[PDB]
């Protein structure tokens, strides 16, 4: 059993709800909450930006002194830094950019990070701000990920298509 309340069940590992994820961690305080990463942690907008900003920008500093030591992640890949006042844990995780360019097949390895954390809360990788088609995302979602996931999904139109949609 979990703290997570008001989820669909969308299969065995796969759960969902329309949710601000600021607010959502805010109330569960999750081992794992993702960001919605870029390669340089710069957390400007979407999901980082909403993150970062209910940090008081901490999430931020954190970030410049990882990558300032680490340099870049890879477009698919992801660190574990500090959750802050929002998770014990961020995992930040890049998925591909549409809006840059990126190769969308690497939306899976973006995913399998998730594999190696046996509960998380996270958004919809690639889509908001980053481009990707949230039922795509939706859908490697749930062919990649085998570890327990809880999906906040921010806007409810968007929400009720992903439901309605999902095979
Ligand atoms: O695209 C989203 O899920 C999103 C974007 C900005 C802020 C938030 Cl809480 C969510």
């Amino acid at each position: 059993v979990n703290s997570f309340s008001g989820y669909l069940k969308l299969t065995d590992n796969v759960y969902i709800k329309n949710a601000d994820i600021v607010e959502e961690a805010k109330k569960v305080k999750p081992t794992v909450v993702v960001n919605a990463a870029n390669v340089y942690l710069k957390h400007g907008g979407g999901v980082a930006g909403a993150l970062n900003k209910a940090t008081n920008n901490a999430m931020q500093v954190e970030s410049d002194d990882y990558i300032a030591t680490n340099g870049p992640l890879k477009v698919g890949g992801s660190c574990v830094l500090s959750g802050h006042n929002l998770a014990k844990h961020c995992l930040h995780v890049v998925g591909p950019n549409v809006n840059k360019g990126e190769d969308i097949q690497l939306l899976k390895s973006a995913y399998e990070n998730f594999n190696q954390h046996e509960v998380l809360l996270a958004p919809l990788l690639s889509a908001g701000i980053f481009g990707a088609d949230p039922i795509h995302s939706l859908r490697v979602c749930v062919d990649t990920v085998r570890t327990n996931v809880y999906l906040a999904v921010f806007d409810k139109n968007l929400y009720d298509k992903l439901v309605s949609s999902f095979l």
